[PDB]
């Protein structure tokens, strides 16, 4: 793993300490030949939770193009899920335009779909 | 005034129904040969409040370059102000990077400084 990245179970993680809109966070990870974090197990979810704390934080999961997709091609429907109860809900009520297309960890670790324009911290991941 | 714009006191106003980061909203208004709204009296403040309702909404006021400046050159210190109590405060505690450099109307119409990348509705203004 590069300097300032954390090794965990054959992956390297980088935890931002500033916010970006989802698309810009996604681009940032690509610059590092990485991708927004893809969570595939309870063990990994806990690890990530442990390092982000109770803070809204972008992950590599979205439905901007139709169905839910992980940024690295990992299959959504057969994959791990940790949504907050009553999420995802594609809420339009924020009034910012559109529903909600981008997933983030919430303050309790569980996932919510939110407006992709929102600035949140993010996590990059690469595999060893 | 152009179609879809509201005339008031020799100005034309356009009220968004979607959200943008401050710099994106600024670009949007400049595109229309307009500017993010510049509020210079109680009457203008009340007119804007009436149209936007209890919704966080960007205006043409910022301190990205140092001192508070209105986007059209209107002098800040000698001009109308309507800050919430204990604002502006250049808060860093949102943890998104930096302080708070962009002003918006809040739900009671009074102003707050906030993180420029937040998507809020906005208002454009042109003078007849
Ligand atoms: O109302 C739909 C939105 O809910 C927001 O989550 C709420 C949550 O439902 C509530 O129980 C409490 O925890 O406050 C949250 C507001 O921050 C979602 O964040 C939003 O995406 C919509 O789903
Ligand atoms: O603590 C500094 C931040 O306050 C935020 O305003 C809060 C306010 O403190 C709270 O009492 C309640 O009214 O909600 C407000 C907004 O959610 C400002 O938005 C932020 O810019 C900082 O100044
Ligand atoms: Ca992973
Ligand atoms: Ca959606
Ligand atoms: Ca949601
Ligand atoms: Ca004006
Ligand atoms: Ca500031
Ligand atoms: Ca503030
Ligand atoms: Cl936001």
């Amino acid at each position: 793993c590069p300097v300032n990245w954390v090794e965990h179970e054959r992956s390297c993680y980088w935890f931002s300490r500033s916010g970006k809109a989802w698309a810009d966070a996604d681009n940032y990870c690509r610059l590092e030949d990485a991708h927004l974090v893809v969570v595939t197990s309870w063990e990994e979810q806990k690890f990530v939770q442990h390092h982000i704390g109770p803070v809204n934080t972008w992950m590599g999961l979205h439905d901007q193009n139709g169905p839910w997709k992980w940024v690295d091609g990992t299959d959504y429907e057969t994959g791990f899920k940790n949504w907050r109860p009553e999420q995802p809900d594609d809420w339009y009520g924020h009034g910012l335009g559109g529903g909600e297309d981008c997933a983030h960890f919430t303050d309790d670790g569980r996932w919510n779909d939110d407006v992709c324009q929102r600035p949140y911290r993010w996590v990059c991941e690469t595999e060893l």
